[PDB]
């Protein structure tokens, strides 16, 4: 069940590589099989002394570990039949239909949810719609925050990629947790009083109904050319910073392609429309990603850092403390250029370039074990720790408004 048989006999192995020849064997490898990079996005990504995590086809896992073995690489099998774990994902116990911030929701379910939620605390939260998808959906916001004048605001989204299904619930438990405690608890009381909270659940809407429709790990657009058969851009490469100059492709086919302009996809336009047109009051910009247990900021598409590098180091030290205080998870940080790899078209450095000082990238769980998926039954742990983390965060900023 879930399109797990798809998956029957394939693999994701994690390869350790040290030196460039480690890296061109993979190289080599990817450009004779069919190979899934999880992490990082794509062969031109990988560093020396890092791991590699990818998925293979069925047919070709014999070929692969044989590659890896005649090259003495050393590597691990994180999984080893990719339909169980497929299958095992959705393991929630909840009992019953609908909209469940303890399961993975479809899209037509977060719709309605998002709708439903506004309605039912219009005195906290109101939707609107920020633009179109590529296939003709509206993508919805909600912000969330008891009106007031002149409020500063924070940005944040979910849903860049397709297959990171922890992200939008996220974003859906932020919202629960705002209208569950507002009124009980000071801290999120004044939070929303002081705040608006911009949350976009899913903003590659097409990708996400992909996924859950034909192809679980998509990860870009669903975005067609008049000429290439190829489908789909990366929006994290789709954003106007030093755009598509370094660790993306240009080739439409490639799962790291940056689209054929900057802000070339209507889900991504839509975004940094949104922004421009709401500088003056946004003050942090923090985008939910999964996985691997990151707190990332800029720069990724260079080799320099921000005036209040400094600030956003000492930040995000002390976000990760509080995170790991409820569940005990650890989280690395960092600039990404150095943290993770350099990389152009990303929103976060996008949006910190407009001015937006606090700008984070979050990777959520796991670290490798199930990767994208995540089972249902990790979803209350993980959101309760990130939510405690965006307070940190977002209490901070008020501290130092600007
Ligand atoms: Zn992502």
């Amino acid at each position: 069940h879930h399109g797990g048989e798809h998956f029957e006999g394939e693999k994701v192995f994690r390869v350790n590589v040290e030196d460039e020849n480690h890296i061109n064997i993979i190289r080599e490898l990817a450009s004779t099989t069919q190979i899934d990079f999880w992490k990082p996005d794509s062969v031109t990504q990988i560093k020396p002394h890092s791991t590699v995590d990818f998925r293979v086809k069925a047919e070709d896992t014999v070929t692969v570990e044989n590659v890896l073995k005649q090259n003495e690489l050393q590597y691990k099998v994180l999984i080893s039949n990719l339909r169980n774990v497929v299958e095992a994902q959705f393991d929630s116990r909840v009992r019953a239909t609908g909209h469940s911030y303890e399961k993975y929701n479809k899209w037509e379910t977060i719709e309605a949810w998002t709708q439903q939620v506004a309605t039912e605390n219009p005195a906290l939260i109101s939707r609107s719609v920020i633009g179109t998808t590529f296939e003709g959906r509206a993508i919805y916001l909600l912000k969330v925050g008891k009106a007031g004048q002149n409020k500063p605001a924070i940005f944040m989204d979910c849903g860049f990629h397709a297959r990171e299904w922890i992200s939008p619930a996220f974003c859906q438990w932020f919202v629960r947790e705002a209208v569950r405690t507002y009124g009980r608890e000071i801290q999120v009381t004044e939070l929303l009083n002081k705040l608006d909270f911009y949350v976009l659940p899913v903003l590659n809407i097409d990708g996400y109904i992909y996924t859950w429709t034909k192809s679980r790990f998509w990860r870009k657009t669903r975005s067609t050319h008049t000429g290439s058969s190829c489908i789909g851009t990366d929006p994290n490469r789709n954003f106007d910073a030093g755009w598509c100059e370094i660790g993306a492709s240009r080739n439409p086919c490639d799962e790291t392609y940056c689209g054929p302009a900057a802000e070339s996809e209507k889900e991504t336009k839509a975004l940094a429309d949104f922004i421009r047109n709401k500088l003056s009051s946004i003050k942090a910009y923090l985008t939910i990603h999964s996985y691997s247990q990151m707190m990332i900021y800029p720069y990724s598409y260079a080799y320099k850092l921000g005036e209040n590098n400094a600030e956003l180091n000492a930040l995000a030290k002390a976000t990760v403390k509080e995170l790991a205080s409820l569940h005990g998870t650890k989280y690395t940080y960092g600039p990404g250029a150095t943290t993770i790899y350099p990389a152009a078209g990303g929103s976060d450095d996008w949006a910190y370039d407009q001015g937006i000082r606090y700008s984070f990238t979050f990777e959520l769980r796991d670290t490798g074990r199930y990767g994208f998926l995540l089972p249902e039954s990790q979803i209350r742990a993980t959101c309760e720790e990130t939510f405690l983390a965006i307070k940190y965060v977002a209490s901070y900023v008020l501290e130092h408004l600007y």
